[PDB]
């Protein structure tokens, strides 16, 4: 009844809660890269300017609400609800581009990743959104009832201009991170999974010469995954002594893999296999702590969850809106609950942010109390 009109306000100024909170955190921080920082920031701008400026108005006029004050009023509505959702798709298909190009392109483009560049890419994204937004000689006096003017034909290039190319972009270029990275990582990870399959083995044996075998097996894993480089020791020095603890810690499993090995020479099948659960402690303490992902690919890999947002959030939106061009399946129940999941996406930004990111949590906790 009554009862939602504050709700979708309350959630309305959880953006701003959310999205200001993420403003202020990353706009001064010693830890905040500030090519990284300029794209979150103007991604949290759009999100709070549409939280405000267009967010109350979808309410009222979905019940009991028109045009007030003008139809003026119901021009910016229009033209901002596309402006935000285009310039946010297009800067999460930057973002996207960003971070192909800094994880490929390597000191090259880290001596282009200019703050002045990145900055200038921001504008620009502003700039192509506002052609996109604004419509030649066609309009989007009295209340007009406000809505759009749904001409199949501008409607699907701006459908697609909004949506589906940026989205489409960002979902190419991703699919194409998730592979290199998959690749980087895969020669160590089949050696580790080698150590834990022959480690099962080893306490589900019967007899020493399981054990010595499934030892001798894992003797060679060690020393394969001794030759990689761990995927937060990536682009370290072997003179940092991260990189070193890495070496030192796999020459420590060596031994104790030999150790464990003259056991099962000796007959003891039992002190073995006791053996190499030492083994496998010792593995993790030492090396574990390496296998956690770089500080670049936390970053990557949380825009990889936001982009799986403004998908899920979006999609239903245009692909119904689109599909209103030949008109095919029920509007009255759907639309309304697809246009609210859209516009929650600036809401639920900081949300997935501070979830998964470990900088996020602390910035959330530090920036209240101060
Ligand atoms: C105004 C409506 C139709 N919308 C629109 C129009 C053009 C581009 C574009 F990305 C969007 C998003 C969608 C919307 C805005 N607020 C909630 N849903």
């Amino acid at each position: 009844t009554l009862t939602l009109v504050c709700l979708a306000g309350l959630l309305m100024l959880l953006t701003v809660f959310g999205n200001v909170l993420v403003i202020i955190a990353v706009f001064t921080s010693r830890a905040l890269k500030a090519p990284q920082n300029l794209f979150l920031v103007s991604l949290a701008s759009a999100d709070i300017l549409v939280a405000t400026l267009v967010i109350p108005f979808s309410l009222a006029n979905e019940v009991m609400g028109y045009w007030y004050f003008g139809k003026a009023w119901c021009e910016i509505y229009l033209a901002l609800d596309v402006l935000f959702c285009t310039s946010s798709a297009w800067h999460l298909c930057a973002i996207s581009l960003d971070r192909y190009w800094s994880i490929t392109q390597a000191i090259e483009y880290n001596l282009k990743r200019t703050p002045r560049r990145i900055k200038a890419i921001i504008l620009t994204v502003w700039v192509i959104s506002a052609v996109i937004s604004f419509p030649p000689l066609i309009s989007i006096p009295a209340e007009p009832r406000c809505e759009i003017n749904d001409q199949k034909w501008y409607v699907i290039s701006s459908c697609i201009g909004s949506f589906f190319a940026p989205c489409l972009i960002m979902i190419l270029v991703y699919v194409r991170i998730y592979q290199i990275a998959k690749r980087r990582t895969a020669d160590l990870e089949d050696n580790w999974e080698t150590l834990n399959d022959n480690l099962k083995v080893i306490e589900k044996a019967d007899n020493a010469a399981q054990v010595k075998d499934a030892l001798t097996k894992m003797r060679a894993a060690a020393l394969d995954a001794q030759k990689a480089t761990p995927p937060k020791l990536e682009d370290k020095s072997p003179d940092s002594p991260e990189m070193k603890d890495f070496r030192h810690g796999f020459d420590i499993l060596v031994g104790q893999i030999d150790d464990a090995l003259k056991l099962a020479n000796e007959g003891k099948v039992k002190e073995a296999q006791a053996a190499a659960e030492q083994l496998k402690t010792t593995r993790n303490a030492y090396i574990q702590k390496y296998l956690r992902q770089n500080r670049e690919k936390r970053f990557t890999f949380v825009l990889a969850v936001v982009i799986g947002v403004f998908v899920v959030c979006w999609f239903p939106f245009f692909f119904t809106y689109t599909l209103t061009a030949v008109g095919c399946s029920v509007p009255r129940t759907l639309f309304k609950f697809f246009f609210w999941f859209g516009y929650c996406n600036s809401s639920l930004n900081p949300v997935i942010y501070t979830i998964f990111n470990h900088d996020f949590r602390r910035a959330f906790k530090k920036i209240l109390c101060r």
